[PDB]
């Protein structure tokens, strides 16, 4: 009875419709609801939309400007994935703290990282915000930060402000040990990796860090089968070709067995021949007779 007009309020502000939210409200219906499922409320949704008119009259009939949803991300936060600098700047006058996080450490500046609000960023960096807060949960899924986030998703422009502008450290590594140069070859689009990819280890960054797995940046690149990402890492001065993964495979062995010819013979001009085991045997059981004769040139085996 009530509760239906409760979610009518809801879909009211989903559907952005001003007279009917107001009249709802005036009706009765509780300005805080927050249905069951996710614990959404009509100013979560507000804020998700960007209406400021919406949101400020949610306010004035006494909406909780803090209040957080299941996942325990407040207005605030979600004002930052919506990359509204005006929002932002209205909860923070709520009593919201530009540090604060959901229930899986994610802050405001991460959001924005995360959704490439360039805006966002900025305005949320010069109040305070921790650019190089670790997640904290409340799994090996935490530990994360804003720059490995904006490597993952490939923003590209977020990625050069947080480390020319805000000093984001470069090598930070979360729980599982990855780094933002992992976190690009994780995931990043081939669209955007090689950019990515191409900033971070200008930056410094390290390029001998191990993954899941014991997968290194030169290992994912093989698996990428991206023939650029293989060839701008091993231009890299300490860059190690023998590295293995947890099950004891090189990049070469890989290259090999993943059938990548060029990436594997780019290997050769530079690595190791032996340490990665039996590289002819297998090249030749794929009828790939090229790489065979590469690999005999370089000192394979049987």
């Amino acid at each position: 009875a009530a509760v239906e007009d409760n979610h009518l309020l809801i879909k009211a502000v989903q559907n952005e419709d001003v007279d009917l939210v107001q009249q709802l409200l005036e009706g009765g219906a509780n300005v805080n609801f927050q249905e069951e499922e996710g614990g959404w409320t009509p100013l979560h949704n507000a804020v998700q939309m960007s209406r400021e008119d919406i949101v400020e009259l949610l306010l004035r009939h006494g909406a909780d400007p803090v209040l957080r949803k299941k996942n325990g991300a407040t207005p605030f936060i979600l004002a930052a994935i919506a990359g509204s600098v005006k929002l932002l700047k209205l909860f923070l006058s709520k009593g919201a703290d530009v540090n604060e996080c959901d229930f899986y450490g994610f802050t405001a500046f991460m959001e924005a990282a995360v959704y490439g609000k360039v805006k966002a960023l900025k305005f949320l960096y010069k109040r305070g915000a921790n650019v190089n807060l670790r997640r904290k949960t409340k799994l090996r899924k935490g530990g994360a930060t804003a720059l490995m986030d904006a490597a993952e998703k490939g923003h590209v422009e977020v990625l050069k402000i947080l480390l020319d502008e805000m000093g984001a450290d470069v090598n930070a590594c979360d729980n599982m040990g990855r780094n933002a140069l992992i976190h690009a070859l994780l995931s990043s689009d081939d669209s955007d990796v090689e950019a990515i990819t191409h900033l971070l280890l200008d930056h410094g960054a390290d390029v001998n860090v191990r993954g899941e797995r014991g997968k290194t940046p030169l290992i994912l690149a093989v698996e990428k089968k991206h023939l650029g990402l293989v060839q701008r890492l091993l231009e890299q001065e300490h860059i190690e070709i023998n590295d293995t993964d947890s099950d004891g495979k090189t990049a070469l062995l890989l290259a090999v067995e993943l059938k990548l010819k060029k990436i594997a013979e780019l290997l050769c001009k530079r690595g190791a021949s032996t340490d990665c085991g039996d590289l002819v045997m297998t090249a030749r059981r794929n009828y790939d007779h090229s790489l065979v004769k590469v690999l005999l040139s370089h000192g394979a085996k049987e």
